[PDB]
DNA sequence: TAGGGTTAGGG
């Protein structure tokens, strides 16, 4: 089986009326679900507004995905890959964004690579390789945006990546004050 | 709209 953190999405901006059972009800019809849940206040057991719902595999939860926008309750949802409890203290992991950062990459990889790897996850809008504007020195790294977040999600969940025959790291990309609010 | 008594011992 697939691991649950891959089989999981967070569903945010529920209606203060959703329940489990009033989300479970809803996304069960894009699957078979193995866990659902509103997170409560512990004390007032008031809900905040968010919940997780989590498929007997991938496929079910792309199909999920692939079925946007979500109305839930009358009230229209977020739904996202569930990210990790570790990696959400990384800055901005949460952060709705289409364009990813690729670091480490070969000093001769081109965007056909780039291409390669990325398009099984996404309509590519723009292919950035990084070069020093002066020397033009490659600096090895690139920037490539996509049409849906989802694609950048799907992706920086993952923990390898390909690309010109080597692994890179790939996480979303921040803005240059977001890098500098994070260093 | 970021997690449910779900994260560093004791040899």
């Amino acid at each position: 089986k697939e691991p649950e953190q891959l089989r999981k999405l967070f569903i945010g901006g529920l209606s203060f009326e959703t329940t489990d059972e009033s989300l479970r009800s809803h996304f069960e019809q894009w699957g078979t679900l193995t866990d659902c849940v509103v997170m409560r206040d512990p004390n007032t057991k008031r809900s905040r507004g968010f919940g997780f719902v989590t498929y007997a595999t991938v496929e079910e939860v792309d199909a999920a995905m692939n079925a946007r926008p979500h109305k839930v309750d009358g009230r229209v949802v977020e739904p996202k890959r569930a990210v990790s409890r570790e990696d959400s203290q990384r800055p901005g992991a949460h952060l709705t964004v289409k364009k990813i950062f690729v670091g480490g990459i070969k000093e001769d990889t081109e965007e056909h690579h780039l291409r390669d790897y990325f398009e099984q996850y996404g309509k590519i809008e723009v292919i950035e390789i990084m070069t020093d504007r002066g020397s033009g020195k490659k600096r090895g790294f690139a920037f490539v945006t996509f049409d849906d977040h989802d694609s950048v999600d799907k992706i920086v969940i993952q923990k390898y990546h390909t690309v010109n025959g080597h692994n890179c790291e790939v996480r979303k990309a921040l803005s240059k004050q977001e890098m500098a609010s994070a260093s």
